[PDB]
């Protein structure tokens, strides 16, 4: 899960 | 989980 | 968990 | 694998 | 693996 | 693994 | 809110 | 809020 | 709030 | 009166 | 009266 | 009166 | 509210 | 509120 | 409120 | 006379 | 006369 | 005359 | 009178 | 009169 | 008169 | 030979 | 030969 | 030969 | 004779 | 004779 | 004779 | 692999 | 692998 | 591996 | 002879 | 002969 | 002969 | 042989 | 043999 | 053999 933002 | 922000 | 910020 | 540059 | 540079 | 530079 | 990867 | 990776 | 990685 | 010039 | 110039 | 100049 | 950037 | 940046 | 930066 | 916002 | 905001 | 905000 | 700029 | 700038 | 600047 | 004004 | 005004 | 005005 | 070159 | 070169 | 070169 | 001349 | 001449 | 000439 | 520049 | 510059 | 500079 | 790479 | 790499 | 690297 290399790049995640929320 | 390389980059995460919330 | 390499970079996390909240 | 991910690469970002300018 | 991640790379970021200028 | 992470690398950041200028 | 603003987000940049460059 | 402002976030930058460069 | 301001965050910078360079 | 956010920006004014004369 | 945030920015003024004359 | 945040910035004024003349 | 006003925002100016490059 | 005013923001100016580069 | 005013912010100016580089 | 010259005026610039950037 | 010259004025700059950057 | 010269004015700079940076 | 001459002016040159970028 | 001459002006040169960046 | 001459002006040169950055 | 090369000449530049900018 | 090279000449620059900037 | 090289000349620079900046 | 503001700008000349030969 | 503001700028001359040869 | 503000700028001369040969 | 990456190669740059600038 | 990365190589730069600048 | 990284190499820089500047 | 070779030249590289910015 | 070789030249590299910024 | 080699030259490298900034 | 001025520039080579392999 | 001015610039080589392998 | 002015610049070599391996």
């Amino acid at each position: 899960k290399i790049i995640i933002f929320k």
